């Protein structure tokens, strides 16, 4: 029989860029992140370097730490 | 005033596959998910064609669902 499948994924990525505050550092990222919530689809570059692409049906996204660097 | 952030993304994917039961359908999904958790990059497609790369430190998976197709 076919059967579909629904995954929940929880990834964690990591982004870097300049800012003079780690707010205005957010509000860079946020306005990457709100332009991907309607992407039809993801790619994944596995650890053998081969490229699978997937369905993306849904996303949202939060951010959990923001770091200035030395 | 460089800064890193790190950036939860929950994502919702679909597979579809043939089986004899919902049971080995979920093998089989589970098999590509565990094949994606040492993944470097994930990448979406935005709707102007363009493609948004992102370096992964962290995934997690799970089965949300599985249903039956007719």
């Amino acid at each position: 029989a076919g059967y579909l499948n629904n995954i929940a994924l929880n990834l964690e990525i990591v982004l870097k860029n300049k800012a003079d505050s780690p707010e205005v550092s957010e509000t860079l990222v946020t306005r990457i992140c709100e332009n991907l919530l309607l992407s039809k689809e993801v790619s994944f570059l596995k650890a053998d370097g081969s490229v699978e692409n997937f369905k993306l049906s849904d996303m949202e996204y939060e951010i959990t730490n923001t770091e200035e660097l030395p």
